[PDB]
């Protein structure tokens, strides 16, 4: 019924492919803007404080136990149901019906589109263009759409949307892709097709201008939502260059001192850590790994980074496990620099309250 088998006789590039591009598609629960659980595009799950509530929420829609992480096309099939309340709500807008229905099925996906994007009164006042459109005087039509806020707002986004429009082609969306494709198969494993190994990742790492080994490269990963250190995949690394909003390395190099910034916001800092162990170790953090990565990204911030690097150098090589590695960060946040504040019953792990201790001498 929902089943996406419905839709076969339609072309492979739709509404939904199209906003998994100008919007992006996350396939786990996360939190939008406004702190809402979401999932797949922009589908809000419910306002509830709880996660768990979300999960329940996505389960009911989904048919199935998700732990809050959905296929594809389960997304695909929850943006199908948001696009029909999209569409009927087009369909009682006096003033997008009338467009709306004069479209062919190509231009009514860059008019969803925009409504996603602006919603229905923004749409709306676009009074000429969309009578342009109505008209068939596609060029001039586009040529007004550009001349907007919308435009200068989202230009990559507006301009596919725009080419959408004038041509009635998915030709923006598929030369996006070509052009990331392209681009990716500069890096791709040539005994994988589907990721970036070892190699690819130097080349990247090179045509960024980056070490490999530097804190630019992990906040790219970070960006890209990379699962692991060890490869790069096919899925990341489009979803990532889509994401930033980047179709080559220009771009993507121009991206990084944003990110960097991004994460001056503590909370987008903790995401940003707590995401390092995750995307370290191999599917706790080996020692040395974790030493390496706390070098990165607790430099500058963690004022105890060389006594722990001492500290952890001396003390018999253990394994670091998820909680802390994350706490952590709190010690480092919260901690005087005589360590005077320390709460010995602040359940730190075992770990840092031994840190606490070996450094005293220093602090003395
Ligand atoms: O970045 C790595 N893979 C990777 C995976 C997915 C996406 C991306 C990218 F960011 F490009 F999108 C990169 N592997 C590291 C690079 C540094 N060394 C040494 C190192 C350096 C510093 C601390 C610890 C280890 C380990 C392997």
């Amino acid at each position: 019924s929902q089943d996406l088998e419905n839709l076969y006789f339609q072309g492979s590039m739709n509404i939904f492919e199209m906003l998994r591009i100008d919007e992006g598609l996350r396939l786990k629960i996360y939190k939008d803007t406004e702190g809402y659980y979401t999932i797949g595009i922009g589908h809000l799950l419910t306002k509830s404080p709880s996660l768990n509530a979300a999960k329940s929420e996505l389960d009911k829609a989904i048919g199935r136990n998700t732990n809050g992480v959905i296929t594809k096309d389960e997304a695909e099939k929850l943006f199908n149901q948001d696009v029909d309340a999209a569409v009927r709500g087009i369909l009682r807008n006096a003033k997008l019906k009338p467009v709306y229905d004069s479209l062919d099925a190509v231009r009514r996906a860059a008019l969803i589109n925009m409504v996603f994007q602006m919603g229905e009164t923004g749409v709306a006042g676009f009074t000429n263009s969309l009578r342009m459109l109505q008209q068939k005087r596609w060029d001039e039509a586009a040529v007004n759409l550009a001349k907007s806020r919308w435009y200068n707002q989202t230009p990559n986004r507006t301009k596919r949307v725009i080419t959408t429009f004038r041509t009635g082609t998915w030709d923006a969306y598929k030369n996006l892709r070509k052009k990331l494709e392209q681009l990716y198969n500069r890096y791709k494993d040539p005994q994988d097709e589907n990721k970036i190994g070892i190699d690819g990742i130097q080349q990247f790492c090179d045509d960024l201008a980056l070490d490999p080994a530097s804190i630019s490269v992990l906040i790219i990963a970070w960006k890209f939502r990379a699962a692991t250190q060890c490869e790069f995949s096919k899925q990341e690394f489009m979803d990532g260059m889509t994401e930033l909003g980047c179709d080559s390395i220009e771009k993507l190099k121009a991206q990084i001192p944003k990110m960097e910034q991004e994460l001056k916001e503590p909370g987008r800092f903790k995401d940003f850590y707590q995401f390092t162990f995750n995307f370290a170790k191999n599917p706790g953090l080996d020692l040395e790994m974790a030493i390496a990565y706390w070098n990165l990204v607790l430099n500058g911030r963690f004022k105890f980074l060389d006594l722990w690097n001492k500290f952890l150098l001396e003390h018999h090589k253990r394994s670091i496990p998820k909680d802390t590695w994350n706490l952590l960060l709190d010690f480092s946040t919260m901690i005087a620099d005589d360590m005077s504040n320390y709460d010995e019953e602040g359940a730190w792990p075992v770990l840092i309250d031994d840190f606490v201790e070996f450094a005293r001498p220093q602090i003395a």
